[PDB]
């Protein structure tokens, strides 16, 4: 599988700000959802296929490529679909279903993941 270099990815960006706003939270929500979570992103540039790991176990909240770690929680994402994920504008609920997100759901871990999400969506408005 042709992988070309992480920077290339659209995720780059978004995951390297996802390290930053999961614990930029105020009260850190992060505590409440320690875990590990392991991103495969593919459909990258060129065909290409990246993994992140994102590290909230000890409540930090960093996202390394290759890890080491086992992730309480795996996602399987491509990297075009990924920018509307991180925004809120495509719902990784819809996403779940349609084959965008695969996930490996810790029925505590990733509910509290679940409750991130919903901050992430960056909605304040009722509709």
């Amino acid at each position: 599988g042709s992988s070309g270099n992480p920077e290339d990815f659209k995720v780059f960006k978004y995951m390297k700000i996802l390290e930053e706003a999961m614990e930029n939270d105020t009260e850190n929500l992060i505590e409440k959802v320690r875990g590990i979570y392991g991103f495969k992103v593919r459909n990258g540039p060129n065909g290409a296929e990246g993994y992140w790991v994102i590290n909230a176990k000890e409540g930090k909240g960093k996202v390394t490529y290759n890890g080491g770690e086992k992730p309480d929680v795996t996602f399987t994402i491509s990297d075009e679909d990924v920018v509307d994920l991180i925004s809120g504008k495509l719902n990784p609920q819809k996403a779940f279903f349609q084959g965008k997100i695969k996930i490996q759901g810790n029925m505590g871990l990733a509910m509290k993941l679940t409750d991130l999400q919903r901050q992430a969506a960056g909605r304040i408005e009722s509709i």
